[PDB]
């Protein structure tokens, strides 16, 4: 259903729950509230979660799960090291997590490192912190990560193809442990650039990566979207890599 909650129950921003604990929260009716009811479905261990709504007089506000590491680009530029294994891992999950959204029907449109949170045993869960899968409570950036079939175009119908190109772009960060694209001289030759075909430097990537995630990032960034695989479609192929040759 979905947990109203008040704004006495606490002490984006930390919120410490009276009765529950730790949670995050984005400040920001019946549609809002029905908005809230749809995106209280999404359910699932690599999805960050809704918890409850704060509607009160002078502030709006989604109350979602705590992830106790940061985000995914915050753990990746960490002085500690990240061990394949556990890169492998983590893509796996993201694979779910986006497996899962699709299946309920959400689109994400905006996903990214920073939408790739990240708890203390290194699981990750996807989160929307900019609420781009809503429609009335984002009412109330970068484009690294984006598909070039909406670069320059706002009209066009975001699909799960094009989280599959953000998800492309996510694999290579994973990888060279930082944002791609550094040496572009300004946003709008950057954009041109990769709506004609530029895409990130592989070889940026200079720790080990083996060659079929290169491959799955080359698949999963293509120019038309209709040469892009599903998400049940990566894992169909990743899982059965990940175990025999990652974990
Ligand atoms: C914005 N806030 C989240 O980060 N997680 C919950 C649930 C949620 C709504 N849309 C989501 C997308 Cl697109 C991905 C993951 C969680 C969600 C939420 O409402
Ligand atoms: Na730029």
């Amino acid at each position: 259903n979905v947990i109203k909650m008040k704004s006495s129950d606490f002490l984006v921003s930390l919120a410490f729950h009276r009765t529950q604990g730790l949670m995050i929260m984005k400040t920001v009716n019946e549609a809002l509230l029905e908005e809230a009811k749809m995106m209280n479905r999404l359910r699932h261990s690599r999805v960050v979660k809704l918890l409850g709504v704060i509607i009160e007089e002078g502030k709006y506000s989604l109350v979602m799960e705590y992830m106790e590491k940061g985000n995914l680009m915050h753990v990746l530029k960490a002085e500690m090291s990240t061990p394949l294994s556990v890169k492998g891992r983590i893509i796996l999950e993201i694979i779910e997590g986006m497996a899962y959204l699709h299946g309920k029907g959400v689109i994400h449109k905006d996903l990214k490192p920073e939408n790739i949170l990240v708890d203390n045993d290194f699981h990750i869960k996807i989160a929307d912190l900019g609420l781009a899968s809503f429609k009335m409570w984002s009412k109330l950036g970068t484009l690294y990560y984006m598909a070039p079939e909406h670069l320059n175009d706002v009209n066009a119908k975001p699909t799960e193809k094009s989280d599959v190109y953000s998800f492309a772009v996510v694999l290579w960060a994973i990888f060279a442990n930082k944002e791609p694209y550094e040496n572009a001289i300004a946003e709008q030759q950057l954009i041109m650039a990769i709506k004609s075909g530029n895409r990130p430097d592989v070889d940026d990537i200079t720790e080990y990566c083996p060659r079929e995630i290169i491959s799955l990032m080359k698949l999963c960034w293509e120019a038309n979207p209709e040469a892009r695989p599903t998400f049940p479609g990566i894992e169909e192929k990743f899982r059965p890599f990940y175990l025999s040759q990652l974990e």
